[PDB]
């Protein structure tokens, strides 16, 4: 496998990214306060008519193509429909630097609150965020969810990633080794976890299961910090140093 960067133009330190069903790829352009797509084959991203970010991080879409921002500067999260015109203000409280973003089935809302060292979710309508039953997070970062409402978080800090099923209130360690100030964190439909090891400038992946991950064979990465996975298995990483996304086929 061979990768292949993405024909992005004028990013400035990248941060989420995210990839529908449709293969379109959704990439926080945190330094330029926007958030831009791409349509799978396309040349010419376009900009997402959001107003008012200030240093933007994550990213994540629903199967409806509503696209969830977190507005790290501003402590908040902000959504924005399908071909909609105006943004609206998702009704988290207490939100201080708050980094990764992702959103289930059905439409519950997950943020990592980094400035807070936990993880919140708020139901599709409802303006009462609950906190995730996680314990001893240290400016945690990316937030994934998968199809059976396992909670996954990099808890950056602490150099390894620490997982939630649906329902339970005990996380456990996944057995990554070797990780350093770890960044995005997502999963596919089977399970396989996929880590931007930001400080070893690689990309990490970990099939259910198992105690051995494996490096994915992305080149020249720079600071990467987000990571998404499309139904096909491809992974897309933001190589947030060198102002570029890079994707690999599986």
């Amino acid at each position: 496998n061979t990768q292949t960067v993405l024909p992005f133009t004028g990013l400035n330190t990248p941060s989420g990214v995210a990839v529908d069903s449709a293969g379109t790829v959704y990439v926080t352009d945190h330094g330029n306060n926007r958030v831009v797509k791409l349509a799978a084959g396309s040349t010419n991203q376009v900009t997402l008519p959001f107003t008012g970010l200030n240093t933007p991080h994550g990213v994540a879409v629903d199967s409806a193509g509503t696209v969830y921002v977190t507005d790290h500067g501003n402590n908040r999260v902000v959504k924005l429909a399908a071909g909609s015109n105006t943004q609206t203000v998702l009704p988290f409280t207490g939100l201080n630097t708050p980094s990764g973003v992702a959103v289930d089935s059905a439409g519950t809302v997950y943020v990592t609150d980094h400035g807070n060292n936990r993880v919140v979710k708020l139901a599709a309508g409802s303006t009462n965020q609950v906190t995730l039953p996680f314990t001893g997070l240290n400016t945690p970062h990316g937030v994934a969810v998968d199809s059976a409402g396992t909670v996954y978080v990099t808890d950056h800090g602490n150099n390894r990633v620490v997982k939630l099923a649906a329902g339970s209130n005990t996380q456990t360690v996944l057995p990554f080794t070797g990780l350093n100030t770890p960044s995005g964190v997502a999963v596919d439909s089977a399970g396989t976890v996929y880590v931007t090891d930001h400080g070893n400038n690689r990309v990490v992946k970990l099939a259910a299961g198992s105690t051995n991950q494996v490096t994915l064979p992305f080149t020249g990465l720079n600071t990467p910090h987000g990571v998404a996975v499309d139904s096909a298995g491809t992974v897309y990483v933001t190589d947030h140093g060198n102002n570029r996304v890079v994707k690999l086929a599986a």
